[PDB]
């Protein structure tokens, strides 16, 4: 049982639902803001020193992010993220709360000619605090990495089976943590250095994880770096 | 009765509605979401608090449950390799604040990932997901029942094709074996049976009669009406 | 940077944020409703007068709309949407709202006796307003279609992806603007006419619909008849 102290997440007071609602808008945010480069909108999820964790990116704060995000555009960086489930723990004595949002990764790529998505299920987890102003903002980022996949775009053939089967192999793949393997050669395959002490669902990082979020709910200070 | 051609013709609160309403509509919808959120990640103590303490789930690989029996079956499937996830992708709630029931409607695909002769892949079926929600003695909202139609299926490759698994998978999902089963859930049943568990064969789709069974057991709850699943 | 202009969106007062979720609610109303055929429950979500476009439709009244979808059960149509996420940009002095809801569309389809679905990943708009009952509706609803993709449903065979290749050709998907080729062979295919003016994220038209959203925030009329 990786959550074994309960907090506010179901039912409760209207205040209660409706911060909660608040939470769950922001978290949503990454998925409907940064996929459209509607930049703004996005900003004003994050504290003003909010620091991020990607695959590619490794770390950053928010608008290293935002702008490292913008030149990923012109190199071909096509990153899409389909939000499958958001739900949100809070606390409110000390205005903290966990959002946990299930996406799917999906970013379409090109390997000698040939269109490919790679899809990798994950746990989105963002650590929000209500501000000075009784705002919530996400003031840190990280993501559980759970599973993913390789995905033709047009109908198979045999050439393309071959050619990709050679970047695809056992070899390359296991040079990253179980969880996100694909990905990770996909996006190596496009030049970006890979993170690899990200969380997922297998590795050691997942209890430095959840020690993270348990002590973000409690009103402690923590450093995801 | 339900007829495939307006299978919901009388409307209770579902949009817009008073602020109580509203705020009714997410609470339930959240309860809902709990079953992807939590179940995937074994947040065990979040995902009981989802249900009524006596309340009862079917699914392919368990048939009928109570609450603590599909908990316990579940912790359960973990070592025996049941990897399941579910992606959330559409949920809504039908209100009646006369009876203070609510129907979840939740969309779903089931995603679950098998290994079959060393070659990894996923089944992913969606789904609509329904909770027959109420309000506990606290004024909770809580989930007494719990069943699933099965729309439709599909095998996903996990790895880059190849030949040799083309052929070594068609051996498993041949239409002898896939016809056992209702349409719609017949890829997931068949991978679920070659891990070992019983598959229920008697759960709602959009092709079979348990259409109209599901169909009629929700109005019946939106009406303030004991229900029983077990049929 | 496409939404400069920002409204209500996070945060906000108590009545901003139950207006969000109404609108989202709404908006989710088309994957929930119209993939389930529960067309009562989907009307409600529209002004009386309502305009919808749809790749297989066109522009249709919301009543046309719902007669066309119901004629599309028995001519094969089978289409589900996946809905992965919806937020809201809210306007409350103009009681003008637009929805955001990102899904997938996922249509099955059958050629040469394979079945086969196509998925397209896109943002749904709705251009929603509260009537003078204080209802939020949808007046207009139009698509941003993003990528698309062929999805095989069993295991592949050799002869299966021979005969799916003649379908979808370069020649056959070139026809239709990028972001919904597949979905467009497809339901060509299936023998609907494609209306291929509708806003992606490769085209012109991607600034012609920001520009209505925006007049629509500001309460201006707007006709996405193009
Ligand atoms: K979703």
């Amino acid at each position: 049982e990786p959550w074994p102290q309960l907090y506010s997440h179901l039912n409760g007071t209207n205040e209660e639902v409706l911060d909660r609602m608040k939470v769950a808008e922001l978290c949503k945010g990454w998925s409907v803001y940064r996929d459209a480069s509607e930049w703004a909108n996005f900003k004003e999820m994050f504290t003003p020193d909010a620091n991020i964790w990607t695959t590619w990116s490794g770390a950053q704060t928010i608008d290293s992010f935002i702008q490292i995000s913008k030149d990923g555009k012109d190199k071909g960086a096509f990153i899409m993220h389909r939000e499958c489930g958001t739900l949100v723990d809070l606390n409110p004595k000390t205005q903290r709360a966990i959002g946990k949002m299930k996406t799917t990764i999906t970013q379409r790529f090109e390997y000698e000619g040939v269109p490919f998505d790679i899809d990798c299920d994950n746990y989105f987890i963002f650590f929000c605090l209500k501000d000075s102003n009784g705002d919530w903002k996400a003031r840190w980022y990280k993501v559980f990495y759970v599973k993913d996949k390789f995905v033709p775009v047009g109908v198979p053939t045999a050439e393309n089976m071959e050619k990709l089967a050679k970047l695809f192999s056992k070899e390359n793949l296991e040079q990253y943590p179980w969880g996100y393997q694909y990905l990770a050669v996909a996006q190596a395959n496009l030049g970006y250095p890979i993170d690899k002490k990200l969380p997922t669902w297998k590795n050691e990082l997942y209890h430095t994880m959840y020690d993270a979020m348990k002590e973000w709910m409690e009103g402690k200070e923590i450093d995801l770096h």
